[PDB]
């Protein structure tokens, strides 16, 4: 299971700067080094490497777009059958009920359970229905990951009106929540811990050296 | 010239485990991507690297141990060699009062003069004294990078008293002063850019993911 702390997300996808598995295993070690207990990364051979580097539990996603569908986090069995492959501890799909290209959201989790009982699964999600409905589905972890990045929750973000949306999936499931998508400060990491996730996944303030430098250089431009 | 801005600096020494040109390249291209006006970096191979993927100036530093000296920061005419070969803008290297391996500090100043009279010159200082040395040499620039890691300014750290010690540097010289050492965060940044420093220099806080973590892992122990 994934501790009670901070998961850092050591993505970079192509065109990205750091892309690479060997670059991502290097941010993961560096993340274990400064006290980080889980890592969440994208395909298998990111999540090879890593695990090849530290032990820590990975949260494993595949992000492939595909035709005819805006679920990109995890979308169809193919995505799942690499997952099953890099033997992450976690695996993470969209819960949204948009149209997948194959499987329905219920076929993926019926899979999961049924090719690989020892893996946890966490739901990426974006409304607290969603978040209601990821419970009821049996989801270990229910993440806030799409929370802003979906057509329907455009301008929304984690932190508005101190937390609120969070707050609302607290309130919403008896379930494992994570924090994940605009955690941006210490300071907001420690709000949602003190709200009652269970444990909050990092990426962009720690392993996106572009998006920090780009708040570095915005406090100038106010 | 630098310009007025951010310099972001590209660093990982061979115990940390980014340590690589390559990668250090990439960390200067996301600095460039994020909006950096300029790069410091450690090393003739990741100068290179990062001159050949950016067109941004580049502060060039050796750090290299020497036995019988605490000077690290280009410390010999060997380091300067190594930078002037690197064709960095800018030289740094340590300008405090310690005796160095080889040559003073006044004759490494008068070797790069006369050997790479295109190249500014930066002076690492941790001190009001050393500034005021450093503006009796000429520099081009002078850095508060050392102020808190000599055996002399032990538990100072430039951002304490409201930054009183960038005050201090900035009212006794009328050089080009970069803030530069635990410039942690934007509003730090801004604190310092308003006080009137030329440009500042953040390393941790954009390219040392161990470190960033580690702020993020504190908040929760305090
Ligand atoms: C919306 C989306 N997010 C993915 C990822 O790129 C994010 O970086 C992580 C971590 O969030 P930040 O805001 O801490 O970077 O969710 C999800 O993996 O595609
Ligand atoms: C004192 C010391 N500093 C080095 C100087 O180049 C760098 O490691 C340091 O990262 C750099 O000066 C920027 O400082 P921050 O504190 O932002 O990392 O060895
Ligand atoms: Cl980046
Ligand atoms: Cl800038
Ligand atoms: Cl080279
Ligand atoms: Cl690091």
């Amino acid at each position: 299971m994934l501790p009670h702390g901070l998961i850092v997300s050591c993505q970079a996808l192509p065109d990205e700067p750091l892309h690479s598995s060997f670059i991502m295993s290097k941010m993961a070690l560096a993340a274990y080094e400064g006290g980080a207990v889980g890592i969440r990364a994208n395909t298998k051979e990111d999540i090879l490497a890593i695990k090849e580097t530290v032990d820590l539990p990975v949260i494993g996603i595949v992000k492939r777009d595909y035709d005819h569908s805006d679920v990109f986090i995890t979308a169809t069995s193919k995505e799942v059958d690499e997952l099953i492959e890099s033997q992450c501890e976690v695996i993470a799909l969209d819960a949204t009920l948009q149209q997948r290209p194959k499987e329905t959201l219920d076929e993926l989790v019926s899979y999961i359970r049924t090719h690989a009982p020892n893996v946890e699964i966490m739901a990426d999600i974006a409304t607290v229905e969603e978040a209601k409905n990821a419970a009821r589905l049996g989801f270990d972890y229910i993440g806030t990951t799409l929370h802003g990045y979906t057509s329907y929750t455009q301008g929304q973000l984690l932190y508005q009106n101190d937390f609120q949306f969070l707050k609302d999936v607290l309130q919403s499931v008896d379930a494992k929540v994570i924090a994940e998508g605009n955690v941006i400060t210490p300071d907001m990491y420690k709000r949602v811990m003190d709200l009652g996730v269970h444990c909050s996944v990092v990426g962009g303030a720690i392993t996106r050296p572009k998006e920090i430098t780009k708040r570095f250089v915005q406090i100038m431009e106010d």
